[PDB]
């Protein structure tokens, strides 16, 4: 079925820029690779980092790489209340009034004013497929999964981009909901 | 009419007489924090720690009043910090299911089931069963709009006397809607 796709699902997580990387793990310092993504370029980094936020901390988050323009932080509802802070559902990118908080690594650490999210769901999509699908970057969707907690997501962002592969990106609580995990299939209705 | 207020649930236990009394002394009694909308429960002051093969999830509450049998709910999230698998089960459906260490105040107990996830269900009063033309036992599907607004398949309906009209989903179930306690959903 050509409307089915994987499924990625995201624990908390953090992207970094040039300027944070040098404050956190030191001058230079350069991302390892751990874990390829689905996503062309992208990786799980053997680097992870504390976030504090003003009721609490969340260790151990792992960055994501490439490195980037800018430093953004990705969350769980539930995070957010750990954490102190009430980030808004965005996708990637919209970082306009967004709370911050403390980033701590092994050589240092950043208060930042701004750039924590909940991940707001979507689906990548490579051209190619879009066009075979009907669908074109920026529509809206609903999805189906199956099974024991089977249900309907509405209204799921497409993403077409060339540098894209075929996946469908939900937090690790949406998946949860659903009883999904990594590489599980949904059906785009 | 086809609207129900929703109820969520995070991790919690509810304890045997028996178990009662090792956790928190003989004859301890639990003291009523708030009233939850079900009839005759409540949330207690008393908390417990759980304790699995990975790790603990502390600060989990106590809801009376206790019951013939412990049982614990607790989220997938929870059932990964903890080092257990539990099924996905209705209220007292504990076949089959693992265990875990109680730690309380005033001693412990491992027990060798109990640990279940909290499969979504709709508690409804047979007055509002009867006008929606639902019995027990049936399957219905959930709506929720917002910026998380989707579907939920298959929610059971559990009428009895005792009943309040309330949707029950876990904390994952709730913010993967964006919902929390009191707010509406409504069946389709
Ligand atoms: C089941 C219940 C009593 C659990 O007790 P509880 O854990 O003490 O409940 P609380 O609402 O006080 O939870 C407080 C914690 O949840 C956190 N929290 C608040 N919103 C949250 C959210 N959307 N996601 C995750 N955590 C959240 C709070 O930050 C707080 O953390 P803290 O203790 O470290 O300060 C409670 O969830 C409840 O009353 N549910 C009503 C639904 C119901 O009747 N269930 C019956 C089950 S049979
Ligand atoms: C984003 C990502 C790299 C985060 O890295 P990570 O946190 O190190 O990922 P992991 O899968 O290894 O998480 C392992 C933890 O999750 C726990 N876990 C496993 N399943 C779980 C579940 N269903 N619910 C909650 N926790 C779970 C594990 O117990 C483990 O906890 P521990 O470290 O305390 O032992 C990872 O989620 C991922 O690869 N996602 C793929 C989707 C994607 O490409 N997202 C890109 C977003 S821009
Ligand atoms: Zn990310
Ligand atoms: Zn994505
Ligand atoms: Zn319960
Ligand atoms: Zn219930």
């Amino acid at each position: 079925d050509p409307f089915q796709v994987a499924v990625g699902v995201s624990n908390r997580h953090i992207h970094l820029s040039r300027t944070d990387m040098d404050t956190l793990f030191g001058p230079g310092a350069e991302l390892q690779r751990k874990k390829a993504m689905k996503q062309p370029g992208q990786f799980a980094a053997e680097e992870t980092v504390t976030l504090k936020g003003p009721k609490g901390s969340l260790s151990k988050v792992r960055v994501l790489g490439p490195l980037r323009r800018e430093t953004q932080v990705e969350v769980s509802v539930a995070d957010g209340f750990a954490l102190g802070i009430t980030p808004p559902l965005r996708q990637s990118g919209q970082l306009d009034d967004t709370p911050g908080l403390t980033i701590i690594g092994p050589q240092g650490s950043v208060t930042k004013d701004h750039g924590v999210i909940v991940a707001q769901r979507h689906i990548h999509m490579h051209p190619s497929t879009a066009a075979k699908l009907g669908l074109r970057n920026g529509d809206e969707v609903d999805v189906e999964a199956g099974g024991e907690r089977g249900g309907v997501m509405h209204r799921v962002l497409i993403r077409v981009a060339e540098a894209s592969a075929d996946e469908m990106h939900i937090d690790v609580e949406e998946a949860n909901a659903l009883c999904l995990k990594n590489d599980d299939v949904v059906r785009i209705c």
